[PDB]
């Protein structure tokens, strides 16, 4: 009818072994079945989809993000975030070779698709797309489009949904504008960072696409937020090196158990993704793993996080906006 309940989608992507791993006695320990199951230590883990090391960027996008883009275009909130220990393949998955047609990742592909669609519709559909690009490090938000603001606050919008107050919101009209924006952010992130390899492994990168469209015929306004997240490393020290990752794990556990209380507040990361996790949003998590034997423990660890998240259910619905005028017309036609 109106709204529907849906599970969080969880895709597991293994990457091929790197030079480093090959040089040691590292052996490929992932055994594949069908295309939804992977075996590690004579144990099966079934997901919505399992991607082998040979799976191309393009394949991942089609099986994972293309659908999200379609929902967002329909007025749905969607989220996609990569999860896994450092070097498992999160950035490669979400970003890839930003401008390489064959090597680019989910984000740049989603950007092209959004505009391909728009350029297809008639003039009756008017889209207003603004983007934001910030990062969360040590529980503090920095705007990648304006690095001078380094500790932005999370507030609630008019519809009581979490949002980074005061973060840059660029209005874009073409893919190119979004790409330049993304290049601008990648670049500023280096400022005041004394070691990008370590920094990025320990920080959260969030790219937000706010899509608002209005139909002149139907007189309806739809709006959907699209979070594309490149989480910090899930590896442990005894416990998660990233407290924010401990939070994400607790939130995921609470939801998966059906507990009335969910610790979203433990970190602003989990507060920003509050709607993505248990709310009005179509979320897809891509857990990234190393097929390496040297990494077997972190992998099982990652596979479990995926198995829990998979059991969570959201109650989503299109996000329509009506004026008091439009609202009453319908109210009357219904109050009949
Ligand atoms: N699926 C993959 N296929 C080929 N190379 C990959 C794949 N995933 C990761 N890599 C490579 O592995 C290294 C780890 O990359 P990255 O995605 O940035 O890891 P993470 O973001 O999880 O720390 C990089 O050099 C990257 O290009
Ligand atoms: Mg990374």
């Amino acid at each position: 009818a109106d709204l529907a309940e849906c599970n969080i989608k969880v895709m597991c992507r293994f990457r091929p072994l790197n030079e480093s791993e090959v040089n040691r006695g590292d052996k490929y320990i992932a055994k594949f079945q069908g295309e939804d199951t992977v075996v590690i230590a004579s144990k099966p883990y079934a997901f919505d989809r399992v991607f082998q090391s040979s799976t191309s960027q393009e394949q991942v996008y089609n099986d994972c993000a293309k659908k999200i883009v379609k929902d967002v275009l329909e007025g749905y909130n969607g989220t996609i975030f990569a999860y896994g220990q450092t070097s498992s393949g999160k950035t490669h998955t979400m970003e890839g070779k930003l401008h390489d047609p064959e090597g680019m990742g989910i984000i740049p592909r989603i950007v092209q698709d959004i505009f391909n669609y728009i350029y297809s519709m008639d003039e009756n559909l008017e889209f207003h797309i603004k983007v934001s690009y910030f990062e969360i490090y040590l529980d503090k938000i920095r705007d990648l489009l304006d690095v001078s603001k380094t500790n932005l606050s999370v507030h609630e919008d008019k519809n009581r949904v979490p949002y980074v107050k005061g973060c840059t919101e660029r209005f874009v009209c073409s893919p190119d504008e979004v790409m330049d924006t993304i290049d601008e952010g990648k670049s500023n992130r280096h400022v005041a960072v004394t070691n990008m390899n370590e920094h990025s492994s320990r920080s959260h990168s969030i790219f937000l696409i706010n899509v608002k469209q209005e139909n002149t015929q139907t007189e309806q306004k739809l709006s959907g937020k699209l979070y594309l997240v490149d989480l910090a490393g899930s590896e442990k020290v005894a416990k998660n090196i990233n407290k924010s990752l401990s939070a994400l794990g607790n939130v995921i556990s609470a939801l998966a158990e059906g507990s009335t209380y969910v610790p979203y507040r433990d970190s602003k990361m989990t507060r920003i993704l509050q709607d993505s996790l248990g709310g009005n949003c179509r979320t897809t998590i891509v857990i990234c793993c190393s097929p390496s034997s040297y990494n077997e423990s972190e992998t099982k660890s990652t596979l479990l996080f995926g198995q829990r998240a998979k059991t969570i259910k959201n109650t989503v619905c299109v996000n329509v906006e009506l004026t008091a005028e439009q609202w009453k017309k319908k109210y009357e036609k219904e109050k009949e």
